[PDB]
Formats: C-alpha cells, sequence, structure tokens
C-alpha cells in the first residue's frame, strides 16, 4: 500500500494512503501537527477531517507512520469559521496548543489577558492559533473602528476577527492567538498556517527560544492607531538608549 | 531602444538597454539601491560594473530612468573579495551605507564599538553591508575558535569573515556590517542581499521603525556559543519576567 505525506509550509502533514482514484479519502488518515508527534487519526475525505481522534505518530518504516491513539476521547473535525459562525465546538480546545500556552493576566499593565508559554521551546517553534469569523477588509475598514481590536488579515480579501462574545475564554478557547499582547520588543511573530479543523489560519510562531511561563507577545501591524498603541510607541521611543554627540 | 530592470530579492536593481546580444553590457547602465534613488550609473559588461559613477535615480518614462550624476569623483567597480584579499579599496566606503549608519561606541557595556542608525528609517530597510573574505565552513570549524568572532555565514560552502586587521576601521570600512553587536531583542536581522561592488553577501535590515542614533542590532546565530554570549543568554533569561502560579 502506497503512502503519501503532505507537507505544509507550517511544518504541519497530511499523512495517508491514497485510494484507487488518488484522493486523500479512508479511515486511517493522519493530519499530524508541526511537532512531528501529535496526530489526529482516524476518517477523511478527499483530504477533509470527518473524524479524527488525538493520537502520537510513534514511528515510521519506508513511509508509512504507525500512530498509538491517546487516551480519553478526543476527537476533531473540520469545521471551518464563516462570517457569522465561530466554531461550532467553540469550548473545545486544540490539544497541540493546550500543551504549549495558556491565559492569564498580561504582564503589560493594564492590557487585560496576556498568552503565556507553558513550556520552554526554541526558536521558530509554533505555539497556538489565530482562528476567528473570516470577514472582508472593506467590512472591517467601514464599520466603526472601536470594533476592531482582534481584527487579523489573513490576505488581500479577508480578516480573521474574534469579535465579542468570543474574546472572553469562558465563550472561546477553540484557539487562543487573539489572547497575545503587543510589544515592540516581540518574542514572536504571526505566521500562515493550514490547520485541519480550522482551514487556512494564521499562528503565533517564536522568533527566539523561550522560556516556560514567559509572556508571548507580537508586533502588531499599524503601518491611525489605537491610542494604547501610540502611546505605546511614544514610551518605547524615548525608553531607547542613544548615541549621544 | 528596449530597457530591462532586473531587481533582486533584496530590493536593489540592475538596469539598461540590453546590447545586441541580451547582455547588460555598455556605457549607460546602472545598478539602483533598495532606495530606489541612489544608484551608481556607467560602464557594465555583461551586468559586470566595472565604471559605476554615484549618481541619483531622478525619474523614470516608460521604464527609461533618467539619472543625474553626483557632484565629485565617487566611482565603483565590482571588486568581490577572495579567502585572501578583502578589497582592492579596502578604505573607499560605500555611499548607500554612509548615508544610514556610523560606527561608534556600542552602548553594551564593554562589547567594543557598535553600530548606529544615522537617520530614522521604517521597518525592513536595508541598513548595512557584511563583506569580507570568502572562506569555507570547513576552513572556519577546525581552526581556532577564537578567530570566529567576524564569522558568517553566507551558505552551505561559504562563510564570510572580517579577520585582523580588517575588523578595524582604520583598516577597512568599504562594508561596516561586522560592527553590529548581538542583542537578544534586536531591531535588525541579517539578510541576503546582491551587491554591485561585492558580489553575493549579507545585509543588515531592520526589524522595525528605527530612530536616528539608536545601535543596531542583530540576534547572533548560535544554535558552544562564546562565553560572552553564554553570559549574557543567562541574564536575559533571569531578566525576563515570567507569570507566577
Ligand atoms: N490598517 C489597519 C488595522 C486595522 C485593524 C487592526 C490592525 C492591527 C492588525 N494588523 S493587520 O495587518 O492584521 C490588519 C488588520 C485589519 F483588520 C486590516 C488591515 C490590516 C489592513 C486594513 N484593513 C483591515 C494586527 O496586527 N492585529 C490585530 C489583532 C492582533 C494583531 C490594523
Ligand atoms: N556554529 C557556529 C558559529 C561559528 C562562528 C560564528 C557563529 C556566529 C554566527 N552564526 S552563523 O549562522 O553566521 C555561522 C557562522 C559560521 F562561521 C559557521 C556556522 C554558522 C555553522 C558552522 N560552521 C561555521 C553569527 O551570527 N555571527 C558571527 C558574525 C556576527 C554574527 C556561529
Ligand atoms: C488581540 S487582543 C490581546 C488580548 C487582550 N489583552 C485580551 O485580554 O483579550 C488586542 C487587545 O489587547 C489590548 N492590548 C494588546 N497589546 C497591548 C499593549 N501592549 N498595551 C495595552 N493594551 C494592549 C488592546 O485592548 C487590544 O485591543
Ligand atoms: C561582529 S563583531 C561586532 C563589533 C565588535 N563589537 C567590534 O568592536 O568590532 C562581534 C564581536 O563583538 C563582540 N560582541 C558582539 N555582541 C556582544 C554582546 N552583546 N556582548 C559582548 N560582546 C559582544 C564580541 O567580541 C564578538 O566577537
Amino acid at each position: 500500500h502506497g503512502v503519501c505525506w503532505i507537507y505544509y509550509p507550517d511544518g504541519g502533514s497530511l499523512v495517508g494512503e491514497v485510494n484507487e482514484d488518488g484522493e486523500m479519502t479512508g479511515e486511517k488518515i493522519a493530519y499530524v501537527y508541526p511537532d512531528e508527534r501529535t496526530a489526529l487519526y482516524g476518517k477523511f475525505i478527499d483530504g477533509e477531517m470527518i473524524e479524527g481522534k488525538l493520537a502520537t505518530l510513534m514511528s515510521t518504516e519506508e513511509g508509512r507512520p504507525h500512530f498509538e491513539l491517546m487516551p480519553g476521547n478526543s476527537v476533531y473535525h473540520f469545521d471551518k469559521s464563516t462570517s457569522s459562525c465561530i466554531s461550532t465546538n467553540a469550548l473545545l480546545p486544540d490539544p497541540y496548543e493546550s500543551e504549549r500556552v495558556y491565559v492569564a493576566e498580561s504582564l503589560i499593565s493594564s492590557a487585560g489577558e496576556g498568552l503565556f508559554s507553558k513550556v520552554a521551546v526554541g526558536p521558530n517553534t509554533v505555539m497556538s492559533f489565530y482562528n476567528g469569523v473570516r470577514i472582508t477588509h472593506q467590512e472591517v475598514d467601514s464599520r466603526d473602528w472601536a470594533l476592531n481590536g482582534n481584527t487579523l488579515s489573513l490576505d488581500e480579501e479577508t480578516v480573521i476577527d474574534v469579535p465579542e462574545p468570543y474574546n472572553h475564554v469562558s465563550k472561546y478557547c477553540a484557539s487562543l492567538g487573539h489572547k497575545a499582547n503587543h510589544s515592540f520588543t516581540p518574542n514572536c511573530i504571526y505566521d500562515m498556517f493550514v490547520h485541519p479543523r480550522f482551514g487556512p489560519i494564521k499562528c503565533i510562531r517564536t522568533l527566539r527560544a523561550v522560556e516556560a511561563d514567559e509572556e508571548l507577545t507580537v508586533a502588531y501591524g499599524y503601518d491611525e492607531a489605537p491610542e494604547w498603541y501610540q502611546v505605546e510607541l511614544k514610551a518605547f521611543q524615548a525608553t531607547q538608549q542613544k548615541h549621544h554627540h
């Protein structure tokens, strides 16, 4: 039997025997996260996750992976957001993300909640996912800008948003990327991600080695900006040491 | 007459009328730096700079550039380093770099000289060039590691080095990239660059908007490291604020 591995730029992969028609369809197909260990294994149709059970990639022999199911009954399916629906299981967390990050009070004064590393990781490590409702740039630009705290550009056409009430973990915790605060000295970046549950979204990826319990921060893309950002920029600029002539 | 623009990934370009044979050969060819304004204009042979005089790209009309020579008699040619020769005019500075950076005492204690921004720039701006002698990785790895303070990897085969006495500006100042110190909170990165004088080298490019007289720093690529780096890493790690459980 002939196995295909399709790796995404982000390091994740779809792996399985293609059927007679060349489609990734069957009962023993898997998505493997970028750690090359955490997997969602089970029923897929044309590469789409129907019933992916939490599993571990234990070994591979001549391209053929061996998966072992994790204890419990964690199971996932393709559940792309719409403009109006964020998730059909908003409180079901992502298992890869849950091992790597947690939400707590931000270390930045008055900045609400932030996102923190649960464990030590090296540079270029995917930590968290930024999923949300899919809206147009035109819709974001034309509406009240007070509504645009969590609007992250996906591409030239699409913005990913986490609107009220989903910006609270008691209502939405399937992904947690929207909890990372801004810093001008960030330790993470936003990057593209192809997720088996969320579809094409963005992720948070480290820029350096990060120790456990550090806050994860990203430099936000303003280039008008919110007042808190204007204030922090002026303060950052004043803080920088300079050569004196 | 038919003009060709060849842009490099770094934003610089070669521009000129191709000759009957399709080669970038003639007396009116130019290299234009990534600012799309600073240019080296004159005699090129098959895309190679023979006599490039300092000039400004003033305008373009239907692909045809108009250059105006700068005052003075600044002129440059292709002068790729060897394993043993860094430059045939080591003290002739790069004109683009000279407008953007200067060397002074580093703001990092006991870290010698550093590299500083001369002017305010936005993110993703090329500031400085990292040229030097071209040696193999095998040569760098096998020799005394005390000789490897300025060794920057160019590719899988080649390392760029600025050995003694060329690490002093009184002996070498054609490029200044080797003056940028390390930081775990850098404001620049190393990037690839195709230079008309130096050939394929690396550059220093900003990661954020940088104000005038800020020190330019990059996160060095260790991933054994020098003792100063081990010491600074432990100190950086201890300095980071953490969430407390
Ligand atoms: N312009 C703009 C703009 C509008 C809203 C939000 C932002 C910040 C956004 N910058 S963005 O590049 O993703 C962006 C987000 C957007 F919603 C839009 C634009 C750009 C372009 C203009 N149209 C809307 C960012 O980095 N964020 C917000 C969530 C946490 C981090 C920028
Ligand atoms: N390993 C290693 C190594 C050896 C020497 C220097 C460095 C640091 C180098 N890191 S490197 O990725 O460019 C590098 C530079 C190297 F010379 C070598 C390697 C890697 C791989 C091993 N072979 C040699 C760097 O970022 N520098 C030095 C000049 C100022 C910034 C790393
Ligand atoms: C993507 S959310 C980040 C998580 C948010 N702090 C929370 O509690 O849900 C972006 C919002 O966080 C706040 N924020 C992010 N970075 C900040 C910073 N550096 N300083 C102050 N507020 C910040 C602003 O309210 C902004 O609209
Ligand atoms: C590429 S050179 C940088 C310029 C150098 N400081 C000079 O004066 O020429 C690298 C050398 O600078 C020093 N250096 C760079 N960053 C440092 C740092 N953060 N702390 C201490 N020394 C540093 C080390 O001596 C290292 O070998």
